[PDB]
């Protein structure tokens, strides 16, 4: 039997708002993305996942949808969307769209109807509840600041919003609402979309009665929000009424759930989702408050990967990524972005990304080695999440504005949202106008035009790794074995399939290091290396590594 196309595909994530502007308003759009499909095809990309592209007031840049069947005005028209799909198809590429159905915008007609009175047909499309003891229904906090309950004087009741106040949570306990969501998914699937990524998929089911979270639960309320008693029943119902009738791949952003529960979402036999986006690795060094960083080592990094790979088991499947639109830049976060180590470490991280067991997702700009942005003031951030941290921590006196800036500069989602750096023209060729978010001044040294023309660039390395992965089945669907989970200097593992075994060795130190192959194992051939002055000799039982050197070898 063969493995589904998605298990061996290499995905690229495009945050439209920041990819390519073609009309000078400072915001990326569909025409811009369509104009760059040859660029993506040339890198070797099989499929693209685009962030929300629907009608939205943009309080959470696309994640607050006011009409699920209309395109976002800033990105273009439905015609532009249809052309994007037609052009991807001409190139044999597939599209994965973002599905945001844990909540809608408060400007969605369902909510405008719902909030108008206590007795209308849409009242239960959301959660409305009486306050208690003079305040909110319970102690639930919002990820974006303050309480997760907002009072509406029209009826005197509060509505639930785990995220922004303008993102009321949809009520999955209402069958008519579930059916409306299913019809909506069919609208897009009928257009030919090849994949759907389910935004905060683990929070759909709410706890009956809304009791207060205990003091312990309050510490990590994100986890309690993924413990709704009807979650899997709803996901299985969605698969039965929708996905069982199409051949689209589904992936879930499983935010907040304990890793041990992940199999329930992805075991193929359960007929729920196909792939998992987990946060254990990308948030492995993030404090519970989400804006401070905790020092970790490569031992923590690889041990987390080992735990995540183990939960996919036999019937599950993981996506793998080191960056996305909600986290700091890969090279800054996991590598060393200083001028002298940025390219070397970005290449090392590329080797890791493209040799993990699972479907890799490359975030726009990481193939160039883009870095975090040098924020100078709190006003340099656009993200509603930072305004939420200001509300919860600075206005409350828990931290100073200076402390928030210092710390959130290293963790903010905005680090990943600065405009893609195409070349060294005005605003790195992203726009002819004024970018919605400032372009990183390092675009003069980090830009696609320059990378493409240099065989020694980060871009060229990614391109070469993608080709290698495409020609080596073991590198996608092969088994995974960490040679030494306790080693905090050099990351080494094997990928094996049908008697073929490959060894990946990556030095995470900016100093020379040595690596001794497992007893009986010997280098047979060197497929590729980064930052190496010479490949090992056939038969070698050890390797000498330069700072940040990475390599993939066929062993015997
Ligand atoms: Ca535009």
């Amino acid at each position: 039997p063969g493995a589904p196309w998605w298990k061996s595909a290499v995905f690229y994530q495009v945050y439209p708002r920041s990819f390519k502007d073609t009309n000078g308003d400072g915001i990326g759009d569909f025409k811009g993305l369509t104009e760059k499909l040859d660029y993506l095809k040339g890198l070797g990309i099989d499929a693209i996942w685009i962030n929300p592209h629907y009608a939205s007031p943009n309080t959470d840049n696309g994640y607050d949808i006011s009409d699920y069947r209309e395109v976002m005005k800033e990105y273009g028209t439905m015609e532009d969307f249809d052309r994007l799909m037609a052009e991807l198809k001409k190139r044999g590429m597939r599209l994965m769209v973002d599905v945001v159905i844990n909540h809608s915008s408060d400007q969605h007609e369902w909510f405008k109807s719902s909030r108008a009175s206590k007795d209308n047909p849409y009242r239960d499309y959301y959660f409305w509840r009486d306050g208690k003891d003079g305040h909110e229904p319970n102690n639930y906090p919002s990820f974006f600041g303050g309480s997760a309950w907002e009072k509406d004087p029209v009826t005197g009741q509060y509505y639930l919003h785990y995220f922004g106040r303008q993102q009321p949570d949809l009520n999955w306990d209402t069958p008519k609402l579930r059916e409306e969501l299913y019809a909506m998914l069919r609208f897009w699937l009928d257009k030919g979309v090849s994949g759907m990524r389910f935004d905060t998929v683990a929070t759909y089911s709410k706890t009956p009665g809304f009791p207060d979270l205990t003091p312990e639960q309050m510490k990590n309320f994100a986890e309690a929000y993924t413990q709704g008693p009807n979650l899997h029943r709803y996901l299985q119902e969605m698969h039965e009424k929708v996905f069982d009738h199409y051949d689209a791949v589904t992936a879930g952003e499983i935010f907040g759930a304990p890793l041990n529960q992940v199999p329930l979402f992805i075991d193929s036999r359960r007929k729920e989702l196909d792939m998992a986006f987990t946060f254990d690795l990308i948030r492995y060094d993030r404090a519970l408050d989400r804006w401070h960083t905790i020092p970790r080592t490569l031992a923590d990094f690889r041990q987390t990967i080992d735990k995540v790979d183990a939960i996919a088991g036999e019937y599950g499947w993981n996506t793998f990524f080191l960056g996305n639109h909600d986290n700091p830049r890969a090279v800054s976060h996991f590598g060393d972005d200083r001028p002298q180590w940025r390219e070397a470490s970005a290449k090392a991280l590329a080797t890791v990304t493209l040799t993990q067991r699972g479907t890799p997702f490359i975030f726009q700009g990481d193939e160039l080695g883009m870095t975090n942005y040098p924020f100078k003031t709190l006003q340099d951030f656009d993200d509603i999440e930072v305004k939420g941290f200001f509300q919860d921590y600075v206005e409350t006196g828990k931290a100073t504005a200076e402390e928030l800036l210092t710390n959130v500069a290293l963790t903010s989602r905005d680090n990943a949202r600065t405009p893609f750096q195409w070349d060294d023209s005005a605003n790195a060729g992203f726009t002819t106008g004024k970018p919605w978010l400032k372009v990183n001044p390092n675009y003069t040294e980090i830009n696609a035009a320059r990378e493409i023309g240099d065989p020694k660039s980060v871009y060229s390395f990614y391109r070469n790794l993608i080709s290698i992965r495409h020609e080596t089945p073991a590198l996608s669907t092969g088994s995974y074995r960490d040679i030494d989970p306790s080693n905090a200097d050099v990351y080494a593992y094997t990928r094996s399939q049908d008697g073929e075994t490959y060894l990946v060795v990556v030095n995470f130190k900016a100093e020379p290091r040595s690596f001794t192959l497992p007893d009986g194992m010997h280098i047979a051939e060197t497929l590729i290396e980064s930052s190496s002055p010479a490949a090992p000799a056939a038969g070698a039982a050890s390797l000498e590594l330069q700072p940040w050197q990475s390599g993939i070898y066929k062993v015997k």
